């Protein structure tokens, strides 16, 4: 219920004249707040009724309600991240909102899991000699986070957010190897180049992205993580938490597939840190 | 209720003779499963009653229950991550367990937040020219994830998991600048060196770690994130999710502190990706 | 005088029929070595005289000389790097060849330096608050190497080989800031996107690449580093050494521009390493 | 012949009283330049003859020559890097000095190569499934540069400047695997921990560092790269160029060891970049 977020999100459901209003509001909400209905209509180039229909369309009671809720909407934080933050919010408010939104998104992802696709992804990785993680920006951090979990699972794990390294590494994969392309939009152009090179190498392509995206269409195994975070507009935040939890399921699954031999391997890995960390 | 996890966790609550049993069990649970009570007692060097007291101490009904629950405990995944996974679990089981455990930990962190410490951390960062994120391993990935969120907030943001880069960068900080040291154990030795250099520079040290740890003792602002994940034994997983959500609260708080000027800055940042990402 | 390298390099100077021969030879030199002149001509689809003209064109005395020098050419190393390595070479041979080639290239770069362009690059960086280094692959390593030299020079220094991070960071630059795009080909597509964003931000674009390339055409200051290494074919090696030495000149120049204040700043930086390094 | 560099370098050859003078001069050369002989002697707490003996010891003709050459010495660049830069130098001067110094150091390294140690290092890497590169700071950039050269040579290549990642990765190495620890000082404490873990894993430890250092003492194969750059005082510059050229020799050697199969592998790697780079 940040009204500016709500407007951006319902642009598609709007009549053509009303969308003109929506985009003008999104562009300079503070000028609207001090505008008359006639000024706004003239600035946007629509009729005054179109203004009021827009207001009712986005769930306001009329013009004054729009201006009131716009004023309550002007929290710089609400343009940083897709959380319903209001102008007056204190840390007590937005810290809980952020946690609650993240908890809700994770609960939704959990509810919509394609368990079969997880099984298939786990099995492909468990038979691979190499697993590679590819992504950019936020998804590049997820890639590196994943490599840190997976390197200990008795295979060779690597992560790259450099598209040239991705392409060159992808063509060296064997058909039994696995690449995981990570993308909240499924639309990063360099990543589609990389994904095609993985396919042409014969290797298994796991896509950690929403369904029906260009990236998902290339997948050997599509994990179909449909987190609703509009990262054409907001900083990716909730989306990369969901990705990391899915990564943890894949790692756990691969660990399950290893023998009892894994335990002593992991003891060795943990023992190597003794010199670097103070004892408890 | 993975019995091997439960044993490792309750070592401290045990009588001295019983702890001998605990450590022998943790070291080779499969030999115990095919041992008689007399064999085990002889192998550990304790009395047979000490065996049965150990069993009752960790909540088993007796010796046979121990062996039964040990057999149910031998899931290689349960030594990879601190999730109550059993030998027989399928993806349907451990995927939900992993999500549920993560949701629970986040709910606990949310419940225990020191809101005042958040306000103080947000305020220090909001007045800084530089914010730097320091950590190793899993906390190094969190550091880089954070730098990707913060670079857009009208300050200079950097992350380092190289301790030499950390030390050299820390001494160049001004008193108004901020460093965030990230650590699930609070005991990484190089990070304590870095934290001391931040203090000696006069800058604000924010520690994203549990309370009562060596790192927390150095903090200007201790965030006191007491996620219960034993990373001397298990892969850090749930702990780094909590850290990232706390990072998101700090970023949101800093964004709130910026003017309405931030919105157009973030529009520019998002607009720069248009050439790199397919349109929706 | 690796004949296969020599052939690839003189493709442009060749008659049309002869180029057919060149490309067939480059593709499978071992089959040529056991071919008759008539077999080769038939396989390539040219006349036998075209074979012999090709041989004389690339400086062989005739067909037998071609086959002899092809056999001497089959050193897997000579396809890895642009060094005149022969099939029979030992470490004593190719270690000196590699050093000598690198020394020669550096001497050539030194001889062709545009000293004025260096002065202008140094001056722009010396007045910047931020300097950023952008490149991919080998040039991404150069970028990170540079950031490690420059962070101590009383400005904010960053390096990115992720094109999404590059674009988002570039649009946040001020007109007084500086970006250095590093490229041996001057033709990396994502880097041209980044370079255009730097220009549109008003900032100074320094290009560390050959003259007359697409990247150089965008430059505010083109450093015109015309190292002759064909990185469409060979691993970049000599090119990135030259780039790093040029980077060192720029850093030295910026250091010269700082006050006597810099000395105590650098003492602090070096002092921060005392805990991390054993005393001498 | 930067006098301050010369003084720092000849501290060891000095009489005890004279060293007091040396360290006072190094600490505040500008106060010395405006001091009388009596003032300086009093400030340092030595006799006036000790002043003049110090001057003659470092090759000055007397007190006035010291002050003259100190004034010529105050180039902030000369404390940044170990190049004989003077206060009056222009880009034309220090660009050539930097190239010439680098060329000289490379020529010295070339002259002192232990060719046998190179052969042994090449052979160990050529039989490895994994090669890992470990270093910090400047040597961490060298490590990542190396991984970019080596990943294409039909083995698994990784680089780490995070000491925790180094330790955990090192203990997972097999005896046939190889780690290369890179260090200009040979004294980085975390790197000695990593090197010991490599030895205890049974793997081959190649040290790319000077002889007679703590790191070199651990080596399976010591490459003995005795570049004279004092990185307790100066930015590492010339040292990391030498390391990278040695890395190139090792890569070339490993490429030589691969079949003729490597050529088509490298064609594939280079072909993967076609979509990412504009055609020539
Ligand atoms: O930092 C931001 O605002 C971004 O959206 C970066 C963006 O390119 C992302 O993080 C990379 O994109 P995808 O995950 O491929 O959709
Ligand atoms: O990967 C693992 O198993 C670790 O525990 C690495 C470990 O050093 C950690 O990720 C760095 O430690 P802290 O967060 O400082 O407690
Ligand atoms: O590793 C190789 O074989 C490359 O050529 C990678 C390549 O894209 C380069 O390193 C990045 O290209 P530029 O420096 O932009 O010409
Ligand atoms: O950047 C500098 O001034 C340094 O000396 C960093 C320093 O720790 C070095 O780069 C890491 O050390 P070594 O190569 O191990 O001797």
């Amino acid at each position: 219920m940040n009204l500016l977020q709500h407007i951006a999100q319902s642009r598609q459901q709007l009549r053509k004249s009303e969308l003109k209003v929506a985009d003008h509001v999104l562009n300079d909400p503070a000028s609207v707040m001090h505008s008359s209905m006639a000024e706004l209509a003239h600035g946007v180039g629509v009729s005054e009724p179109t203004i009021v229909r827009f207001c009712r369309a986005i769930g306001c009671s009329g013009f004054q309600d729009l201006k009131l809720k716009l004023a309550q909407s002007l929290a710089a934080g609400a343009s940083f991240g897709q959380f319903s933050i209001h102008e007056s919010d204190s840390v007590a408010d937005f810290s809980l909102k952020i946690f609650d939104t993240t908890l809700h998104s994770l609960m939704e992802v959990r509810e919509h899991l394609d368990t079969h696709a997880l099984e298939r992804a786990i099995a492909a990785i468990a038979h691979a000699q190499r697993v590679e993680f590819y992504g950019f920006g936020a998804s590049g951090a997820v890639a590196s986070d994943a490599q840190h979990k997976f390197f200990r699972l008795l295979l060779s794990a690597a992560a790259y957010s450099d598209p040239h390294m991705q392409a060159m590494s992808a063509v060296t994969l064997k058909p039994s190897d696995v690449a995981i392309c990570i993308s909240q939009s499924g639309r990063s152009k360099d990543l589609l180049i990389t994904a095609n090179l993985v396919r042409e190498a014969g290797a298994t392509l796991i896509t950690l992205c929403p369904s029906q995206t260009p990236l998902a269409d290339l997948a050997t195994v599509n994990l179909a993580i449909d987190v609703h975070e509009d990262t054409d507009i907001y900083t990716p935040l909730t989306s990369r938490i969901a990705h990391l939890v899915v990564i943890d399921v894949l790692a756990m699954g691969v660990a399950m597939a290893r023998g009892p031999d894994l335990v002593n391997h992991l003891k060795s890995v943990k023992r190597s840190l003794r010199s670097l960390r103070l004892s408890p």
